[PDB]
């Protein structure tokens, strides 16, 4: 199956990696619910013209709360403790750990996160529907091909890399079109609003690069090594959670500041 299943069915998890991974994943869905409330309550401090941005943040949190709750209970109900051996092991009766909850929350969210900037800033030379269509297509294909490649994380590894690599090409296209978007969005706004735009670019750049980092994490130190272990599991799932807070919550928080700043023309 995946690589988490491998460790829980050949070596187990110490009670310190199981609970750490259950606490940081629960942190993940709790945040999403505080961002659901924050975005609703803030829908007023922005003009009607930018409110579709906040709405899209509200919906993105509804799908993040629900599905990250799922992934969280998918990890805790997939491993049972062995007092004899003293570690946590894959449970044959449970449903096994399954990434598909996360990856699905990615495919729902990517049009929305990408589409929403185009309600705050104004393009100059590009065409709205041209940018929109390019985002929805490559965003969807990125998450899809990345959902394929990680199926073989344990089996065909050359598949795991080459399919992720394909998912990375769509990712670099998105980065291109976001980059052009940020740029035209700076034309004819204040220096203050331009500073915030610059923030949303460094935030978009780091948060989104984290994801393939988690994808590869157990293989970043060889065929065996430090990470080829429960430690790379602890690490891959802590990185994913920081990426989910950064790209969905801090991203929308920042975009709300810009809208607010642009309310004062
Ligand atoms: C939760 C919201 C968003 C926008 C999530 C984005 C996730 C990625 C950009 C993940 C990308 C991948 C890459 C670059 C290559 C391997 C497969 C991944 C899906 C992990
Ligand atoms: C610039 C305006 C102030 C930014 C506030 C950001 C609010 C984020 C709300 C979600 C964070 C909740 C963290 C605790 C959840 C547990
Ligand atoms: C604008 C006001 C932002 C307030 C943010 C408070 C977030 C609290 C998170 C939980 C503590
Ligand atoms: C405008 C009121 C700001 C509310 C802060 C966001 C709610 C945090 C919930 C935890
Ligand atoms: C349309 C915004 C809400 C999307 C919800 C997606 C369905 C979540 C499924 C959770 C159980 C798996
Ligand atoms: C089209 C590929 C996008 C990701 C699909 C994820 C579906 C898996 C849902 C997990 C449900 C576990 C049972
Ligand atoms: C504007 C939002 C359009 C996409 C919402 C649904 C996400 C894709 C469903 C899979
Ligand atoms: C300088 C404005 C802040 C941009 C980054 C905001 C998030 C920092 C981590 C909390
Ligand atoms: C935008 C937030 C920046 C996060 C940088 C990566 C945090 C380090 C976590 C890696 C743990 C190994
Ligand atoms: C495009 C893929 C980016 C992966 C970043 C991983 C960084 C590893 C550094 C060693
Ligand atoms: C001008 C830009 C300033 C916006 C600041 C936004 C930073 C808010 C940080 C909230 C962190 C929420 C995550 C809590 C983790 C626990
Ligand atoms: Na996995």
């Amino acid at each position: 199956a995946n690589f988490e299943n491998f460790i829980g069915a050949t070596e187990g998890f110490s009670e310190i990696a199981y609970q750490f991974t259950s606490h940081i994943l629960t942190l993940g869905y709790a945040v999403m619910l505080a961002g659901l409330l924050y975005f609703i309550l803030t829908i007023k401090n922005v003009d009607k013209k930018f409110q579709m941005s906040n709405i899209l943040s509200a919906v993105v949190m509804v799908s993040a709360f629900l599905l990250l709750y799922a992934q969280a209970q998918n990890w805790t109900s997939s491993f049972t403790f062995n007092e004899e051996v003293g570690r946590y092991f894959l449970d044959p009766s449970g449903d096994l750990f399954n990434n598909g909850y996360r990856y699905l929350n990615w495919l729902i969210d990517v049009p929305m996160l990408l589409f929403q900037i185009l309600f705050v800033v104004s393009l100059t030379t590009s065409k709205f529907s041209s940018v929109r269509n390019q985002f929805w297509f490559s965003g969807a294909m990125m998450i899809i091909t990345g959902y394929i490649g990680q199926f073989y994380e344990v089996s065909n590894l050359t598949a795991f890399l080459v399919w992720g690599a394909i998912s990375s090409a769509f990712f670099f296209h998105i980065l291109w079109v976001m980059k052009k978007v940020i740029n035209e969005g700076k034309e004819g706004i204040s220096p203050a609003g331009q500073k915030i735009l610059s923030n949303i670019w460094i935030l978009f750049l780091i948060s989104w690069t984290l994801y393939p980092g988690a994808y590869l994490m157990p293989y970043l130190t060889g065929v065996d090594g430090f990470l080829y272990s429960e430690d790379g599991v602890m690490a891959r799932q802590l990185v994913y959670t920081i990426a989910d807070v950064s790209s969905k919550v801090i991203y929308g928080v920042l975009l709300g500041n810009l809208a607010i700043t642009l309310s004062k023309n």
